[PDB]
C-alpha cells in the first residue's frame, strides 16, 4: 500500500467538518490520475477515493467534502495511486490549514 503510492501525510482537527478538503496536483498535461485521502479510524485504514485529469496547464484540483472524514479522525495521508504521466501534490487546504508542499 504505502510502498507503491506517493504519500503526503496530514493532520486535522478531530471535530471540525465544515467545508472541503481541497488538494492541488501538478502533472503532465492531460494525464489521468487517481488516489485517495486515507486516514485511520478506530484501527481501520479508510480511504476516500479521488480521480481526475490534469488540464492543459498541468493542473488538477480535487475537492472532497470534509464531511466524508469521520469525527475523531486526526491524521492521514493523501495518496497518489494511478498517474499516467507525472503527478505531484503542491498544496492542500483543509479547515484553517493552508499547506504548501515545498
Ligand atoms: C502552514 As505549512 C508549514 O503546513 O505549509
Amino acid at each position: 500500500e504505502e510502498d507503491t503510492a506517493i504519500l503526503y501525510p496530514f493532520t486535522i482537527s478531530g471535530n471540525d467538518r465544515n467545508g472541503n478538503f481541497t488538494i492541488n496536483f501538478k502533472g503532465t498535461p492531460n494525464s489521468t490520475n487517481n488516489g485517495c485521502i486515507g486516514y485511520s479510524y478506530n484501527g481501520d485504514w479508510e480511504k476516500i477515493e479521488w480521480e481526475g485529469s490534469c488540464d492543459g496547464n498541468g493542473n488538477l484540483v480535487v475537492e472532497v467534502p470534509m464531511s466524508k472524514i469521520p469525527a475523531g479522525v486526526t491524521s492521514g495521508e493523501i495518496q497518489i495511486w494511478w498517474h499516467s504521466g507525472d503527478l505531484k501534490m503542491t498544496d492542500y487546504k483543509a479547515l484553517e490549514h493552508h499547506h504548501h508542499h515545498h
